[PDB]
């Protein structure tokens, strides 16, 4: 048997954009996403966020199937454009009604929220100020925070500043797959920059707000290998993974590797914020999925190796030692207080069997192979404090809409109908004897 330590927090996580539907209800301002989505060509077979999972009206029977599941904690995000739908100014008490509902109803049936910040969806209105481009983004996203912090920070003990932040900034604004679908190195590297005074700023008053609870940041990490025999591996880590933010954040600089790619992109004087940056965490998220293997390609000096490895439906490699390694790794590297893996998870093809069930066993496999590697983390002195599968929901997928199904309960579209999955009930029996067997 593998036991986890007592009290560890088992969970399920969602982003609003991804769920809710219902964007332009009760007076939300437009988000990137929105324009993003109904944008021709964006986003697979013209999908957008308008429906989803209609958990905008269903978050009650949604919060009922965690709750019959006995997982213990949700992590959920809030919508920004929501709340305040100029993204400044003015607060929409029928966006913070929304969410007090939802948190209300979670403390009352003892799951712990864990509330993120921001998953993506920044008001529109902010873009078309220059979005994560501008320099005072770390004062609206200051504010905003604030807002959250003084109407849910009673309730909310747990948050999280930003999902992401190398994905909002590259796959955003470099590749332009995200909204706001720029491909321009220097704005990237400068959302880059802007992610993390923001992110600061916030932590910054939600010391001075909310004195009782923590607060950390989500970053995604993927398990690079090189293809022979290394330094390509050294820049990917550094870049793509958890260093980018966390040097700044602990070190007060950029990792070393990531200088020598982009020095030239950053803001000339961007040290000065560096003193900023450092504002003191609580925890670490990481987000884990995907093992890559990687070459030095002169034509970032980095390309891809395709191996005969086991691939999600998004065609990612099943690398179950990854999520050890980048548990050691960040331990190793700046040991924070506590970890959290903040998603975990896998896309198959899901269908839903002549008996009503929908058998996936393969992402059982897929989940099993990763809480095994987690746990041995922990053996070997990991501070992991929780551990939370991406997703409660099959939901809206970026780029690739509906046609990607990542969660452990079913939905069918056309109706709305939830199917709890196989992996479902058996992520539930995991978290009711606090481990695997
Ligand atoms: O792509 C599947 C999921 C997305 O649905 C989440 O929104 C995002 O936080 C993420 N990061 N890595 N994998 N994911």
């Amino acid at each position: 048997v593998k036991k986890f330590p007592e009290g560890f927090l088992w969970g399920v996580a969602t982003a609003s954009y991804q769920i809710e539907g219902s964007p332009l209800a009760d007076g939300a301002g437009m988000s990137i996403w929105h324009t993003f989505s109904h944008t021709p060509g964006n986003v697979k077979n013209g999908d957008t966020g308008d429906v989803a999972c209609d958990h905008y009206n269903r978050w009650k029977e949604d919060i009922e199937i965690i709750e019959k599941l006995g997982v213990k904690a949700y992590r959920f995000s809030i919508s920004w454009p929501r709340i305040l739908p100029e993204g400044t100014g003015r607060v929409n008490q029928k966006g913070l009604d929304f969410y007090n509902r939802i948190i209300d109803t979670l403390l009352e049936k003892g799951i712990t929220p864990f509330v993120t910040i921001y998953h993506w969806d920044l008001p529109f209105a902010l873009q078309l100020k220059g979005g994560w481009a501008n320099r005072e983004i770390a004062d609206w996203f200051a504010e905003y925070s604030r807002v959250l912090f003084e109407n849910f920070g009673d309730r909310v003990k747990n948050w999280i500043t930003l999902n992401e932040p190398w994905v909002v900034a590259i796959v955003g604004h470099l590749y332009g797959v995200h909204a706001p679908g720029m491909r321009d190195i220097y704005v990237a590297f400068r959302a880059v920059h802007n992610l993390l005074r923001a992110h600061a700023r916030a932590v910054k008053v939600f010391r001075e707000t909310v004195k009782d609870g923590k607060i950390g940041i989500v970053f995604n990490n993927g398990y690079f290998e090189p293809a022979s025999e290394i330094r390509a591996v050294r820049f990917m880590h550094q870049f793509n993974n958890y260093p980018l933010f966390l040097n700044p954040i602990y070190r007060g600089d950029y990792p070393e590797l990531v200088l020598e790619f982009a020095r030239e992109y950053l803001p000339e004087n961007y040290k000065d914020d560096m003193s900023e940056i450092q504002e003191k965490i609580d925890f670490v998220g990481l987000n884990y999925y995907s093992g890559h293997l990687v070459k030095f390609d002169p034509d970032a000096k980095v390309s891809f190796v395709e191996r005969d490895l086991p691939k999600t439906a998004m065609g990612w490699e099943i690398v179950p030692e990854g999520i050890y390694w980048i548990l050691k790794k960040v331990k190793e590297e700046y040991n924070p207080p506590e970890v959290y893996i903040t998603e975990n998870g896998a896309a198959f093809d899901d269908v839903v069997s002549e008996d009503g069930r929908v058998h996936d066993q393969n992402r059982i496999d897929y989940l099993k192979a990763h809480i095994g590697q987690a746990w041995k983390a922990i053996q070997e002195g990991v501070p992991l404090k929780g551990y939370f599968v991406w997703s409660l929901l099959d939901n809206f997928e970026w780029a690739e809409g509906y046609s990607k199904r990542f969660g452990i309960v079913y939905v069918d579209y056309s109706t709305q109908k939830r199917i709890v999955k196989d992996s479902g009930y058996w992520y539930s029996n995991v978290v009711k004897n606090n481990g695997l067997e």
